[PDB]
């Protein structure tokens, strides 16, 4: 399978570090932009997973800010 999808696990955990909350109290079905998530965090994300060959632009992440959709945006997104 895609072993790099584990990068999502570190993603999920990483927001928690900045959000100062537990990985249980995060809403991946709700919008993460409802939490303390600015664009520098967001632009960081692109670059951060891009190193594993993840391809996505900025706006799909904004359109559906949910890890549920972001995981799709990671693995396939839609090529480039
Ligand atoms: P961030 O706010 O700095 O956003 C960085 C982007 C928008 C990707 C850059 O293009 C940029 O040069 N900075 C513009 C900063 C600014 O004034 N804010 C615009 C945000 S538009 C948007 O869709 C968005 C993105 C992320 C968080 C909140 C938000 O409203």
């Amino acid at each position: 399978d895609n072993r790099h999808a584990a990068d999502y696990q570190q993603l999920r955990e990483r927001l928690i570090q900045e959000l100062n909350l537990t990985p249980q109290q995060l809403h991946e079905e709700s919008n993460l932009i409802q939490a303390g998530l600015d664009s520098i965090r967001l632009m960081r994300w692109l670059h951060w997973f891009r190193k594993n060959g993840y391809r996505l632009t900025l706006r799909e992440l904004y359109a559906a800010p949910t890890l549920a959709a972001w995981n799709q945006l990671m693995l396939s997104r839609s090529p480039e």
